[PDB]
DNA sequence: TTTTTTT
């Protein structure tokens, strides 16, 4: 299961179900032509208090190929800085 | 405080 690193922005974030997905940008240090979603869980999301992704917000992620898709497996805003969030 | 794969 290898890890990757990949930037993006939050597509979508809902806190009732405490997940969302991160549309990928770029991937490996390289911009992507066509974006692709990868999940995201509250648990892995680098920030104080309670954890949430706004819709749009950037981020910096690894993330791995998982059975029910990409899984982020750690999430940071730009430059390793803590989620925004709402 | 947050239904672990869709929006």
């Amino acid at each position: 299961p290898q890890v990757l690193r990949g930037s993006g922005h939050c597509k979508w974030f809902n806190v009732r179900m405490g997940f969302g997905f991160i549309s990928m940008t770029s991937r490996e240090g390289s911009p992507l032509e066509n974006p692709v979603d990868v999940f995201v869980h509250q648990s892995k999301l680098y920030m104080e208090g309670f954890r949430s992704l706004k819709e749009g917000e950037p981020v910096e992620f690894t993330f791995k190929k998982s059975s029910k898709g990409f899984e982020s497996l750690r999430v940071t805003g730009p430059g390793g800085n803590p989620c925004l969030g709402n």
